[PDB]
């Protein structure tokens, strides 16, 4: 319908493109805006016309974009002029929490098929904190149908670049808004403590997106001089375009972080994105999904379905519209997914399985300060890093010293609810993996490992587990080769200026993730810094990653790093034109 | 559009060409197609320098080029603290 | 099937440049005698025996049969030997 | 002083110190928070503990890395819990504007040496729109004495890289808050039309600072492989160091883009700045400064000094504590500045000494899109552009017809109020350049150029002037080798299919900063766009840059860029770290 | 490259034998682009420069960080016949 008053606008909206476009001989109802001959300062010299004859309007260059013909623009003009999600309420750490609890597939939350759900675990009490939305084959293929939809035909590819990073840096601010929600939500879903939780597990993924925002629009490719076919000229150059659609897999140690740091190098390439979070810790990923709406992301871009690994996982693999994997986890379902890879489409991988991080520690160094890095290197977040010290090659000078201090200093650590800030060290996640720990200690002992402190479980409700030490460790044994994931320090004796002989065991295990030195001497800690086989080297520190920082695996480990400029050099792909003229 | 469509229908993408005076279908046709090594007015003018590899079927890592080393080699990352 | 090995062994990396079916489009805004030589030369280039090699030409329809007897005339003028 | 409750909550601060640091054998009031042995994980946790003390509170991380020591903090802690600008009112556009009409000195509007003072001018009305504080010698060495303190004592220096970006990220956001604001005062100080202030002068001014705040961390330096003195081993690496003081000196056409543009750049490297904004416009620059406090810059890291350009700007060049100086106006001005540079201590300098930028026109070309191309290449913002098209080189067989579509489109653009939205063609800047365009008209048709339109002041209240066009022009005349810079478009005439002739006429000349071709034949447009000899050439378009985009001269045009990855590494300096081991 | 080079009228002769290129073709490619890819990656060698990147200092302890681009360590090329 049109009225009287909105003809009156009509005509005056009409006498507005005479005088704004050049040639213009009629401006029918089918007449385009821009196919007519218009620049983008013709586009903001008509909004702020019709902001002249309409006092409120509120109008924007999104919707001119749009509506490009004339019927489309005042349908869309006389509209607004004329013209609910479920939560689970939960009241703690002085916060009314609105977690999510189903699937997000194209922007808006749905059940799956059938309403198949499944118990998320609360560590700390070890009940129940509601059931969350199992994702199936059929969910699936709407999500990459989605995620196919936003990218071709939707919003997502036709804007600039510089744009997807405005959404993206207003996606972490509306995080910030949002830090001490999703620092609860990680206590209470992954057991992470609190403080932790602000400065790593929310702190840096609020990082992560502001820095790949930034990213979005410097993501420059190369104009190659190259042989020119003489007498003729030829140009050539590089762009650098998305890939598609990338089928994330995130680990359970990280949930939000984990999820940022491959997300965010997808979106500032210029993806759209399908989430699958872990089974145990959803619920951080859910309300992440929730500030994608508030911040202003095209619906279809980011897609998230919490479920089982082999279900949903290995879906992603096989589905051929999705270009890019990037998982992260155990190295035997790790392998499982480049396997499907393969008898598929070729699509990339890159992937982040464990890593059993050596750390030498030499009589040059200051000791007391070797020992709350010794501590923040293995007991970082709950034990549970996948750069988590492994072995502890410290020398035999000061080998009594070194051990007797962490004794002291083990006891120190207050353990408790994570919500409190009294709390150092956090209960474990799932409770399938706290009995695996149980096992790994007590194996330990068997196979010959003098148990200094911890290797039990404490005598409480939650999942909680002691702060493991381990003495006299030798290189056959099973806690050697094998990565503990947990709060275990595994030390091992070395003998007094032997640098060749240490890096020969510390660099004899084919996971080499991380690594780490401790030493005054600048000779040993450069030469050491070169000889370690690992993809993150630390010196008289440990856990001092940075987004901007690569970060990636070596041997088995895997290959292809994330945060850094490499990082988007995984989700991107390289054209390559050539003129001749 | 009609013949893009034809043309990137196919789940093997290595190259592709087009030979046009008109600058706006070039250039736009250099976009559309779904080839890690488009040519415009030649076909077969590749070079050591310029970076060469498939997108969809044909595969990924790029061989010649700056791109080709990133592949062969591998990034370490030490830090320091003082 | 070497991806797959490749998989299930040490997680090593690997590149991969699987053939292709690479268009070539010529328009009407074409010189068409260039079209000719770089169309022979895209697809007769090292006895046919190349990964991007000029799978399907969609000529325009303005010039498609001028394009053809083009060819046929020059294909017979390619010398084979030794 | 110090009362019982404030005793009772300091002794708890001390309880959390004792069981958060891992030694310290006692807290005394001298003991410091970091010496001790204190992580980033650390700072988090006490912030979050004395929350729990304090119920209000509101502390931040910020403040923990000032107060180290026990005094500081405690000091610092009660202080908060126990515990005017001079604007120049003005009702024009519906918003009540609050022009500052001061110097800006260290976060602080202050007078000059005796309350020295001038008249800026309203080139709409003719009127005077307040007195602006004219700078003194004295007052200039306060100026560099507070960039230099904010940058060695501050704490510019100190913050990390990401820092200053989320700084600078917020500066773009607080001008987009008084985006509305800005672009009303551009119309009143300079004259630029309102629609277009919003799209070009405040809307690349904040594209700018959303650019370069992303740079900041990811100014990646180098580890260069060198020749190993085997068998020792030697590492190297460079760093890209922040050069110190930025004495940046800013044209008239664009009072806030220009601004923008250079010191965007300088705060992403690292630097403190010292902005000479230009006489006749510095209202922008003022109003600038305002913003920076309320984004949160520390006070000294941007100083603002309005007033005559040989008086402030060859004070700049002299002083040794100002190591880079970014210079962009006339070319007689700007040598003088390079010159003075060299007697000094051989700081770095970058010039954008003005151009005369040709715009060539093939048949090929579509010729309706050539018209508001060929317009909006000359006409854009009231003529006053730096790359303006100079000559328009059109061919033979298409000058008749392309003259006579300019002729009616001239006609068509509206002239009047800039704030009014109607308007398309605005009023010229000061007075003094209007005079100087009349005798540039009157010396063509004087030398012999035949006047098709305008070449005249338009009689009514202002500083306007007609929308002129030239045609018959020889490359002996004296308006196609000198620049008229303003809306005067000279038109030469070009033989059909002659491509090296009217290139040789094309680049003879010595200034060379932009250029354009017009045409659809991609053998014509990528050869023209190798042989003009040209910074930013362009292709079926003109006015087209982007702040990713790099743009600078040749020839007399300078050197040094500006925008884009390449402006960094004008204001930066790269460091080169050399180890043996 | 240059040993390549002095025998490049050799390697062209056994590129005819062997694969059934042909001479002046093998000259200009098969050999002439081996010769060119090896000069070009030769200059590569010492100018893979790695990056120090500017991160969060844990103020106001000094936080340097780097990166060094190292080998892989054995390369398994499989090569096509064409
Ligand atoms: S599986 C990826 C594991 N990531 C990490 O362990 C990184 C977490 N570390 C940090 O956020 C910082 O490096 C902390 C521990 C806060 C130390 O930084 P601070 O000394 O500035
Ligand atoms: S002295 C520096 C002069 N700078 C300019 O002339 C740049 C102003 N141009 C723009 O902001 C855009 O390029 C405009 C004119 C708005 C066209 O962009 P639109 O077609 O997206």
């Amino acid at each position: 319908e049109l009225t009287e008053a909105e003809l009156a606008t009509a005509e005056a909206v009409r006498s507005s493109w005479m005088r704004i476009l050049p040639n213009v001989p009629e401006v029918e109802d089918s007449t385009d805006f821009f196919k007519s001959g218009a620049a983008s300062v013709d586009v903001v010299r008509l909004v702020e016309e019709v902001k002249e004859l309409c006092d409120g309007l509120e109008l924007e260059n999104e919707d001119v974009y749009m509506a490009t013909t004339f019927r489309g623009f005042i349908q869309l003009l006389v509209r607004k002029l004329r013209g609910v999600i479920n939560y689970v309420e939960k009241a703690v750490n002085k916060l009314t929490l609105q977690m999510p609890y189903q699937l997000f597939i194209g922007g808006e939350f749905v059940d799956a098929e059938g309403s198949k759900t499944y118990n998320t675990i609360n560590p700390t009490d070890g009940s129940v904190i509601c059931q969350v939305s199992l994702a199936q084959v059929s969910d699936v293929d709407k999500a990459v149908a989605a995620a196919k939809e936003a990218f071709e035909n939707g919003l997502w590819g036709k804007i600039n670049a510089r744009d997807r990073g405005r959404l993206l840096y207003r996606l972490a601010d509306v995080m910030e808004q949002h830090q001490e929600e999703l620092a609860t939500i990680e206590a209470l879903d992954a057991g992470a403590v609190y403080t932790l939780a602000l400065k790593t597990h929310v702190g840096m993924s609020i990082q992560t997106f502001r820095y790949f925002a930034g990213w979005c629009d410097k993501i420059q490719g190369a104009t190659i001089p190259i042989n020119q076919a003489r007498p003729n000229r030829n140009l050539t150059l590089t762009k650098k375009e998305p890939v598609g659609v990338c089928g994330i897999v995130i680990p359970w140690n990280y949930p939000l972080m984990m999820l940022s740091w491959k997300t965010a190098a997808c979106l500032a390439a210029g993806n759209t994105v399908v989430i699958k979070p872990a089974q145990v810790t959803p619920l951080t990923a859910l309300k992440f999904a929730e500030l994608t709406l508030k911040a202003g992301i095209p619906k279809g871009v980011v897609n998230i379905l919490p479920g089982s690994g082999s279900l949903v996982g290995q879906r992603l693999s096989d589905h051929p519209d999705v270009r890019k994997i990037g998982f992260t986890g155990s190295t035997e379902v790790g392998k499982h997914i480049m396997k499907s890879c393969a008898l598929s489409n070729v699509k990339k991988v890159s992937l982040e399985l464990g890593g059993k991080s050596p750390l030498i520690i030499f009589a040059d160094c200051d000791l007391n300060k070797a020992v709350q890095m010794g501590m923040s290197s293995v007991f970082f977040n709950k034990g549970e890093n996948c750069i988590a010290a492994g072995r502890l090659f410290v020398e035999e000078s000061i080998h009594n010293q070194f051990v007797q201090k962490v004794v002291e200093e083990v006891e120190k650590m207050k353990i408790g609810n994570p919500l409190e800030r009294d709390t150092n060290h956090g209960p474990q996640n799932h409770e399938a993996h706290l009995r695996k720990l149980v096992e790994y200690c007590q194996r330990g002992v068997k196979e010959g490992a003098t148990l200094v402190c911890g290797g039990n479980q404490v005598p409480r409700p939650g999942f909680f587990f002691q702060p493991t030490v381990f003495t006299d460790v030798e290189d056959h044994m099973y806690i050697a080769k094998e990565e503990s994931f947990g709060p275990i320090m595994i030390i091992s004796r070395f003998a007094d200026g032997d640098v060749d002989a240490v890096l020969s065991r510390a660099n004899a295990t084919e996971f080499g993730l991380a690594s780490g030195v401790f030493t005054r001497d600048i000779n040993k800690a450069l030469y050491v810094s070169d000889k370690l086989q690992a993809g993150t080297v630390f010196i008289n520190t440990y856990n001092k990653t940075d987004v901007a920082a690569p970060f990636g695996g070596f041997k088995q480990s895997g290959f292809g790093k994330d945060l850094g400029e490499a990082a988007l050099n995984e989700y991107l792909r390289i054209k390559t034109v050539t003129f001749e003229y």
